[PDB]
C-alpha cells in the first residue's frame, strides 16, 4: 500500500492520473520523481522547467555541478540526483526529443531506467515539448516498465484520450 490517490489502473504495475506532477510530488513526497530531462540537465521548460521552478532553482544548481563533473547524459540515459522539496530522489531521464531529430527507438531505453526503482511518480517520456506521440509513449511505458509507475498527465484533454484509446 502506498499514498498515491485517484489513479486509474492500466495494468498490473502502471497507473495514471490527470495531475500536475509538481503538485502531485509536493503532496505525496514520493521516493522517486522522474524528470523529463535533456542531456545537459538544462531545466528550461516543460516538466523540467516546472519541477526546477518548484525547487527555487536548487535542482538547476545541483545539475550544473553534476554536468561540470560528469559531462552530459546520453539520450536514453539517466542519473539520480536529489528530489529537493519534491521527493527523496529525482531520476533525471532523457527521452528522445523529436524536435531535435532523435531516434524514437531510444524511448524504450529511456523507460528501462525506471526498472531500477520499485515505485516512481513520472511524466510520459518524450511527450509535450519533446514532440513524441503520447499514445506511443504510454504504450512503450506499459511494455517496458515492470516496477510500479504512477503517471501524471497535466493536460486533461490528453488524459482522456490516452485512457479511451488504451489497449
Ligand atoms: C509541463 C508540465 C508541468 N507539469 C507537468 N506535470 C506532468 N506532465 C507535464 N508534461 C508532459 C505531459 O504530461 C505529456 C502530454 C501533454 O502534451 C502535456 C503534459 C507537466
Ligand atoms: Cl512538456
Amino acid at each position: 500500500v502506498n499514498s498515491f490517490s485517484g489513479y486509474l489502473k492500466l495494468t498490473d504495475n502502471v497507473y495514471i492520473k490527470n495531475a500536475d506532477i509538481v503538485e502531485e510530488a509536493k503532496k505525496v513526497k514520493p521516493t522517486v520523481v522522474v524528470n523529463a530531462a535533456n542531456v545537459y540537465l538544462k531545466h528550461g521548460g516543460g516538466v523540467a522547467g516546472a519541477l526546477n521552478k518548484a525547487t527555487n532553482n536548487a535542482m538547476q544548481v545541483e545539475s550544473d555541478d553534476y554536468i561540470a563533473t560528469n559531462g552530459p547524459l546520453k539520450v536514453g540515459g539517466s542519473c539520480v540526483l536529489s528530489g529537493h522539496n519534491l521527493a527523496k530522489h529525482c531520476l533525471h531521464v532523457v527521452g528522445p526529443n523529436v524536435n531535435k531529430g532523435e531516434d524514437i527507438q531510444l524511448l524504450k531505453s529511456a523507460y528501462e531506467n525506471f526498472n531500477q526503482h520499485e515505485v516512481l511518480l513520472a511524466p510520459l517520456l518524450s511527450a509535450g515539448i519533446f514532440g513524441a506521440d503520447p499514445i506511443h509513449s504510454l504504450r512503450v511505458c506499459v511494455d517496458t516498465v515492470r516496477t510500479n509507475v504512477y503517471l501524471a498527465v497535466f493536460d486533461k484533454n490528453l488524459y482522456d484520450k490516452l485512457v479511451s484509446s488504451f489497449l
